[PDB]
Parts: structure tokens; sequence; C-alpha cells
């Protein structure tokens, strides 16, 4: 059934969050700002929302002016026909800071988030101050190494990477189901399943159930060559890159961070597979705390 | 029904083809037979039946007594716990035959199905008169190279691999939804839709459309670490091997049949992508009639 509105879910946080709205080139963005300091840009991935940051955000306000937004295609943001390759998504988040004020911010970003955090530092080095990367790197060559298939017991299916790319099945099969689809990642990620709760869950595969909101997810799947052609167009990231690393991408995470940036500074999330916000949130509130300064 | 029986598409066949029932081993498996003639095995895969080879089941009728048959956990046939692995269905398909009192049969498979092909060959040369295999090689080493990811316009993403292997998201996401799936596969693979029409993906869809269906497809493929393993201890097959491949297919199919056996023919269906008993039946019927002789 249903769940609390983004107003709810922002003020049932400590330190004076509000959920508000933004448009910047047309397209309507929704976020959750609150506390004070300099500004900290928070970017979530798939298939997930602002709401992914909450076990953090009440630590990092005491420090910065978090900034918490759903990206293009995301949670109460508009969903539009394209635009959804990370360097549009990051230029996107530009926009919105500079129409807030901000010539220059800290940035934080997971799952497709970490991703345009890249891009964003990547495209805009001028409005950024520092980056860092939770779990995901930005696409490149590599993507197109990736195994279909793991050997018995050696590591995770990275199934939804290849069924993301489809045209039309992806909202035909989840719509209304994408609870399944977070309890699959759940149950193959949390060492403890009370991490996330009911709720939590539900409020996930609300922003998810309808078609063109599955249909909006997968559009940040498709647009990978894209991303991929970009990255080849990019230089090396040269202010400082943070890059937090669950317990077994840690080791790809810091190889490809260090390819691609020369001031890298890593951490292991070695309690955590993916969901470094909500598994390990100690460790990623503690991290960014001491990382942005 | 929602489609119609089993007995009823048997009888809507040119050539005299009935419905029928037999157990093996404890699994009772479905086919259909008619015609006159040596024995000739028809072995269909994923996510199809029987119903698979309907044109081209009349042609050969003509000169082969033909057996069409459900694997275990398809169509009309049992699905048990376990024994999906191509070793195991091909065990029950030569129980199947030489309980019908045939001590040799020639035999045909696609797909999955031609898997299993292949297996009844490897495990059962004396029961084997000659083999033909449709598309799809046999597991080996070569499975756990596949791509997640292919550059654009350079193939398709073979994404139900790598979602086929998962426990419990399969059934709840396709129960009901299979249509959807088939009509994915469907458009990516016919150069004209109509090859397959609106009844007959429904009647597929029917098939597969619990989520006891579903879960018994995807032992199929979550066999297929057992299957990798089984294919190293076969010895080169010595019987006529008959290859059929798809315009895409055709070269790797046409690698391993070569390496795995002594007395190979290979055939191009320069006009099919992978459904070939549907998409080029003509070529299909022609080349089966030729090579079984
Ligand atoms: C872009 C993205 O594909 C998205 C997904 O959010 C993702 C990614 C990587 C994972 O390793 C990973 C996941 C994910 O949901 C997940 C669940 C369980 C185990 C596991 O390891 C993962 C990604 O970077
Ligand atoms: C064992 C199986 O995975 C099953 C599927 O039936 C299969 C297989 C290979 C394909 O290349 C292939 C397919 C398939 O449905 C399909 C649709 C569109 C393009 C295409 O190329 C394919 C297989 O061998
Ligand atoms: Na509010």
């Amino acid at each position: 059934g249903p769940v609390p509105s983004d107003r709810e879910l922002a003020r049932s946080l400590p330190g004076g969050f509000r959920s508000r709205h933004a448009r910047v080139g047309g397209v309507r963005l929704h976020y959750v700002s609150g506390g004070h300091g300099e500004p900290l840009l928070l970017v979530p991935g798939w298939p997930q929302t602002w709401w992914a940051y909450r076990k953090v955000m009440p630590q990092l306000a005491r420090r910065y002016h978090v900034i918490a937004v759903d990206l293009r295609g995301m949670g109460g943001s508009d969903k539009p026909a394209g635009g959804y390759d990370k360097k549009t998504m990051a230029a996107d988040l530009h926009a919105l800071v500079r129409g807030l004020g901000h010539r220059q911010v800290n940035v934080a970003g997971h799952d497709i988030g970490s991703m345009v955090a890249f891009a964003f530092a990547a495209n805009h080095p001028e409005a950024t101050r520092k980056v860092a990367l939770l779990d995901t790197p930005h696409p490149d060559q590599s993507e197109y190494e990736m195994r279909i298939l793991c050997r018995p017991g050696t590591g995770t299916t990275l199934w939804w990477f290849a069924f993301n790319q489809l045209q039309a099945l992806p909202e035909q099969l989840m719509h209304g189901r994408m609870r399944h689809v977070i309890d699959w990642l759940y149950a193959n990620s949390l060492a403890d399943q009370s991490l996330v709760g009911d709720l939590d869950r539900d409020i996930y595969a609300n922003a998810y159930n309808s078609p063109q909101a599955v249909r909006a997810g997968t559009r940040w799947f498709q647009a990978c060559h894209q991303d991929i052609t970009d990255q080849a167009g990019y230089g090396k990231l040269t202010m400082p890159v943070l890059g937090i690393g669950g317990n077994f991408t840690f080791e790809d995470l810091r190889n490809k961070l260090t390819a691609q940036a020369t001031d890298v500074h890593m951490v292991r999330a070695s309690k955590s597979v993916h969901y470094l916000p909500e598994e390990e949130p100690d460790v990623v509130a503690g991290a960014l705390l001491d990382f942005f300064g």
C-alpha cells in the first residue's frame, strides 16, 4: 500500500531537511536539502531514490549544506524522453547547484549516481571541490568484458546490466512487481536483511512500480555505450577523489580510479557488498566527513 | 482452456499425428508422434514445446516415424525437482524410445533440445543412428566467455542466460507474463513477425506461464556448470553428425562440432537468426531428409 510522501520523509529526519523542486533546462528535479556549511551534493542510483542516503544525511547535515537529489528519471523528478547519459544528467545537477547559487560543491554518488558524480567532476571541474565515488566506477571499455556467467561459487551475476538494456520487456515484466526485484538485490547483498526494512523497500518499489518508472530506470543503463564513448573523451580527474569500495568490488574500484584520476584516496567498506550508504552508514558518513573536511 | 489442447493441436496437423504420454523412471513425458518409417526423435528448447516443429513435422512424417517430445520440465511433461542436466534429460529420451521398442533412432534437437540431442549421441551412441544439432552447441568452457554487453550493432544481448540462473525472481517476474518474453525473443530474431502467429505465441506462453513452469525452465540453464563438466568427459561422436546453423551461430557451431565429432556435415540457414524450425522450415525439413536419408 501507500508510503509517506517525500515531504513526510524529509521531515522525519533530524537536521531540518525540506523536500523541494527546481527546474533545470525545462526538466523538473526533486531534491531534499538541509544542514549548514559548504554544499554537499548526494546522488543515488538504481533502483533507489534520495532516500538511500537517509542514514547518513543527519550526520552530514551537521557539517554540510546537504543536497540529496532524485536524478532525471528518478523518484519525484521528471521522466523525459531522453538525456539519460551521465554527461547530460550531470549537467542537470550542475545547472541545479548553480541555480542554487553555489560556485563549487562537494559531490558524492552511489551506483548510477556515482557515474553521474564522476561525469560532474569530469565535465565541470571548476564547480567540483572534491568528488566521492561510492562502489561504482564510470563506464569504460571494461563494460564490454563483463561475463554473462560466473563460475560456481565465485561472484554475483550482474544480470540487470544485460536486462536493463532491453526495450519494452523490463516494464512489461517488472511493472507492479519491483518489490521482488528489490528483495532479490538485498537478499544477495545485505549481511542482515533488517538493514533495509519493509517500508524502505516499499518506498523504492512505489517509485519504480509504474511502466514509465521502470522504463526511465532502464534508460540509465541503455545509455552505457554513449557513456563509454564520452569517457574516452575525459582527461584524468585532478581534484581530490575518494573511492569507497565494498568488500568484493574494492580492488577493481581502486584500479579504475587510479587509472582515471591522479589524486585518489580509497576506503574499504568491508562489511558491505554494494548498498554502502545503507550497509555501512557509519563508514560512509565518517569517510565523507574526513574527506570533504 | 486458454489455448487448444495438445490433443487438439496434434489433430490439426496433416499426417495423422497423435498426442501421447509415457512414464520413464517415474517421470511422465508428453510427446506427439505420427508417420511411417525409421524413427526420428525431435527435441525443442526454451521457451517452446514440441509445437515448435509444427511446420516441418508433416514433411518429415512421410519418411520417418516422427516422435516430437516435450522435455522433462517442459509443456505437457512432468516437472520434477531435479534432473535438468542435459545428460539426465537425454537418458529420459533414451528410455522413452527404447520403451517404444526402438533400438536406434535418428535424433534432431533445437536450442536446449539441441544440447540434449548431443548428450543423447554422447551417452547412448548405440541407440543413435544419426544426430542433428539445430543452431545450438552443447555447453563447454566457452560459456564462461559469453559477454554481458554487446557493442552497438555487434549482436544481441543474451540476457536470459544470466537471468535464468536466478532463484525465485524469474517465477516472480515472469509468471503470467511469458508472452512478453516470447515476443521480445521473436522481435529480435524473426525477419517477418507473422512467421509465428499470435495463437502460436500464446500456446508457448501458456505452457510456461505458471511459476512452476518458469522455474522448471530456469533449471535447464542452472544445470549449465554440471553440463560443462559432463561435456569434458565425452569422447568424439563417430556416427554421422549434422549441424544446422543460423546466419550468426553457424561458424561457432561448425568449430565446436568438428572438434567434438569425426563425421560432420554443416548446413547454413541463411535467412534465420535462431528459431530454425519456424524461420526456414523448408531448409530445415529439406536438410533433415537429405541427412537422415
Ligand atoms: C550500475 C549498477 O548495476 C547497478 C546495481 O545497483 C549494482 C551494481 C554493482 C553491483 O555489484 C551490484 C549492484 C546491485 O544492485 C547488487 C546487488 C547484489 C550484489 C551486487 O554486487 C550488486 C552497479 O554498479
Ligand atoms: C539455449 C539458448 O538460450 C536459448 C535461446 O533460445 C537462444 C539461444 C541462442 C541464441 O543465439 C538466441 C536464443 C534466442 O532465444 C534468441 C533470440 C534472438 C536472437 C538470438 O540470437 C537468440 C540459446 O542457445
Ligand atoms: Na518539506
